[PDB]
């Protein structure tokens, strides 16, 4: 088995861990973890392409796309490798994060070790919102918090 | 060319941004930044093995050692793929890094995607500290900073 885990850290409240864990080469990815300092409801959750946090968050670049589809859900056919769709935060402020994916791996071309992950500040609309930017960015705000995704134990 | 980049974070604050560059796979890597905070001298420089920066410096583990070798200098056979040997701050406490390393890789079983870049208290030995620690960890101290080597554009 392959693992990896992320921490997410921003500008404000928001901050998590995450943990990635893939059984099989090309099996699916179980994602597990939390993430406290958010506001009730859905938030977009993604891994962009560049795993570069040199300027916080903003330097990851667009949603990871190494097959050039456009945006959706995660349980689209049309989606973008790094789409995730959303985590759910609680009354509390905590979301935690139960997903199984199988379209991001722990290895080969459709790997996200080295990328960044992604929480955002609204709702990802999975590509349903009714304009252009819907099958882009799903139109879910400001990135609050994110982290390298890294190889562990 | 594969790009990746790293942001190091720790106390101080000790704070750097990591650059390398590889032209082809069977290339050289070019490592270029620049770390602050650091007291003037050399100070131990490590890719360690895991991109896990859940508990901080700590959770990275050992050198990065896909090989099985022993501790050394960056010039020396007998390394780890992970050391980097030291790099040097001035009186005002910069590190201005400007490596060319030959065993780093950022493709394949050397690849240090996804691992962590560490900065040390104290001078790597490079293996030749007279000691047993000298030929595993090179008596480098404790880990100023770190973070996770990403992806870059
Ligand atoms: S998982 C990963 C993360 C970042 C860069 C590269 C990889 C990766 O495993 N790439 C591979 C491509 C082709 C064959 C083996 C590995
Ligand atoms: S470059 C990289 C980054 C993060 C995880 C894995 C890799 C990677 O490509 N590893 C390989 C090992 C052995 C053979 C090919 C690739
Ligand atoms: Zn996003
Ligand atoms: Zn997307
Ligand atoms: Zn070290
Ligand atoms: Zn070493």
């Amino acid at each position: 088995a392959t693992k990896a885990v992320c921490v997410l850290k921003g500008d404000g409240p928001v901050q998590g861990i995450i943990n990635f864990e893939q059984k099989e080469s090309n099996g699916p990815v179980k994602v597990w973890g939390s993430i406290k300092g958010l506001t009730e409801g859905l938030h977009g959750f993604h891994v962009h392409e560049f795993g570069d946090n040199t300027a916080g968050c903003t330097s990851a670049g667009p949603h990871f796309n190494p097959l050039s589809r456009k945006h959706g859900g995660p349980k689209d056919e049309e989606r973008h490798v790094g789409d995730l769709g959303n985590v759910t935060a609680d009354k509390d402020g905590v979301a935690d994060v139960s997903i199984e994916d199988s379209v991001i791996s722990l290895s080969g071309d459709h790997c996200i070790i080295g990328r960044t992950l992604v929480v955002h500040e609204k709702a990802d609309d999975l590509g349903k919102g009714g304009n252009e930017e819907s099958t882009k960015t799903g139109n879910a705000g400001s990135r609050l918090a994110c982290g390298v995704i890294g190889i562990a134990q």
